[PDB]
């Protein structure tokens, strides 16, 4: 008949961060973007197409992106074959983001926040401990503004409102414990009050927004790259990068820009499959409109190049109005 999916997602809803999910049931007719539809409707999203849902289990760092057009059951089923329900973890997010993003995002409040949890939940986890100190502070400062819309700017200089941060709420859902750790409860304090003093006016979306500006120098969410070669004669090892802002590029220097390739409304088709040989590598080819050539891509895995061809295809289904997957399966 139906089963129950349980789908972490990042809309805000007064409790705790990590129990926020929503229980979807699914039939044999279900499919990915049904599942995603259903969530931000309830939510009211307006850029319905900038999200995605992504599995991983909970024991290792590998992910995996469900195709839109897939149906539920049939990946629950494959995935639930090589470990059980319990180790996995299914997690609504936005993953193709269209070309000014942050400021169209302002025109979709649920999306904003939503981006900005995710975002946010990613920055904690991944770079909070090694980040300077002044960005974490200014980081958490900003949370703390948004959290609080309408707190005085001057409240945490009364001891008092800070000692509700400290001993009630735990400043630990706004700082890195290397940095709770690494100074005074005193020299803290001081510390987190003349910061704040900076965003003291700002607005709730003016504060999501400095805080974007504060992350991107030391944290890229606009983009998501890969270690693999290209070609289908001379494989070259290069390293592509996929966003908005340069559509599929390639890195060159460290901080150089990347090198241009395609732009994602050039993309007619998408296709992927495990290496032609003894091989534990995966394809993908792209066929671009204005280039004679088909670009080979070799990644590491299939994972990753069913991970990759999810993220074009997503890219190709927003730079245009299509519903229609443009990857090639077999009918």
């Amino acid at each position: 008949m139906e089963r129950v999916l349980k789908v972490f997602h990042y809309f805000e809803n007064s409790s705790e961060p990590t129990t926020w999910a929503s229980i979807i049931r699914h039939g044999d007719a279900t499919d990915v973007r049904g599942i995603i539809q259903k969530i931000v409707d309830c939510h009211k999203v307006k850029n319905v197409a900038c999200y995605g849902l992504r599995l991983s289990h909970l024991q290792s760092e590998e992910v995996h992106w469900l195709h839109l057009d897939m149906g539920v059951s049939n990946v629950r089923e494959k995935f639930e074959l090589a470990h059980p329900p319990e180790e996995w973890k299914y997690e609504l997010r936005i993953r193709y983001l269209p070309k000014g993003f942050l400021n169209q995002f302002t025109e979709d409040k649920p999306t904003l926040n939503f981006f900005y949890q995710q975002v946010k939940n990613d920055y904690m986890l991944e770079i909070a401990d090694q980040v300077d100190q002044e960005i974490a502070l200014k980081l958490g400062c900003l949370e703390i503004r948004r959290s609080y819309g309408e707190m005085r700017g001057n409240a945490l200089e009364k001891k008092s409102n800070y000692e509700v941060l400290e001993k009630d709420v735990g400043l630990r859902r706004f700082f890195p414990k290397s940095l709770l750790d690494s100074v005074k409860a005193k020299t803290l304090r001081k510390l987190i009050q003349q910061t704040f003093r900076q965003f003291a006016n700002l607005n709730r979306e003016e504060s999501i927004l400095k805080f974007f500006e504060i992350l991107s120098p030391v944290y890229r969410f606009d983009k998501e790259c890969f270690k693999c070669a290209l070609g289908s004669s001379w494989i070259i090892s290069v390293e592509l990068a996929i966003g908005p802002e340069e559509g599929i590029s390639y890195l060159t220097d460290k901080g150089a820009n990347p090198t241009h390739l395609a732009d994602f409304n050039q993309v007619q088709t998408i296709q992927y499959s495990n290496s032609e040989d003894k091989d534990r590598k995966g394809m993908l080819q792209l066929k671009i409109a204005g280039a004679p050539e088909p670009l080979t891509v070799t990644a590491p895995s299939l994972t990753i190049a069913e991970n990759m061809a999810d993220l074009i295809d997503g890219y190709c289904r927003l730079v245009n109005g299509a519903t229609q997957s443009f990857i090639i399966r077999p009918q």
